[PDB]
């Protein structure tokens, strides 16, 4: 079933998602309902509380070669940890909940994070480029952090010009 997103200046958004202890069938449910609801509004990445669940899981499904999304690469992390984080980029990024702009935030290039899936089983993931950006983006929601709280202080203001613009 689809789920509603919610939007910045929503203050759900700044929700300090807990930790998943019971990985069951209503678990399940709710990772499926976040998967057909980020590919309806056409994102490669969702985290829970962007359909107000406050719970630290998000999913990931970046598009491939074709440039077409294939579930089969879906990815499902749950109560993630970074282990370990380095490097430094910039990347423009964008969010369901924040639809309409667009703006360069600075990243680790790399990083190497440990989860479970939606079977409790722990994982180990290193990533670099848009999976590395897509993980700590992601991972930012979590924490209540968007990413246009990371913005500098002159594209800040592009941000607030662009949104009285809407
Ligand atoms: O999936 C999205 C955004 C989707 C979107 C769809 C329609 C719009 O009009 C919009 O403003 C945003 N973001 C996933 C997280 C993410 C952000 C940046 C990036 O480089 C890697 C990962
Ligand atoms: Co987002």
């Amino acid at each position: 079933a689809l789920l509603e997103i919610i939007h910045y200046p929503s203050k759900i958004l700044r929700t300090i998602s807990k930790e998943v202890v019971s990985f069951d069938a209503k678990l399940h449910q709710q990772l499926d309902d976040m998967y057909e609801t980020m590919i309806a509004s056409e994102g490669i990445g969702l985290a829970a509380i962007q359909v107000g669940l406050p719970l630290r899981m998000l999913i990931i499904n970046l598009p491939q070669e074709d440039g077409v999304q294939h579930k089969e690469d879906c990815l499902e992390i749950i109560n993630p940890k970074f282990i370990e984080t380095g490097g430094s980029m910039m990347y423009k990024e964008g969010c369901l909940s924040v639809p309409g702009f667009y703006e360069e935030v600075e990243r680790f290039e790399k990083v190497k994070i440990e989860y479970q899936n939606r079977f409790a089983e722990v994982k180990v993931l290193e990533a670099s480029e848009l999976l590395a950006v897509a993980i700590q983006h992601e991972i930012d929601h979590l924490n209540g952090v968007l990413f246009v709280d990371k913005l500098s202080i002159l594209k800040r203001k592009k941000f607030e010009k662009e949104l009285k613009e809407l």
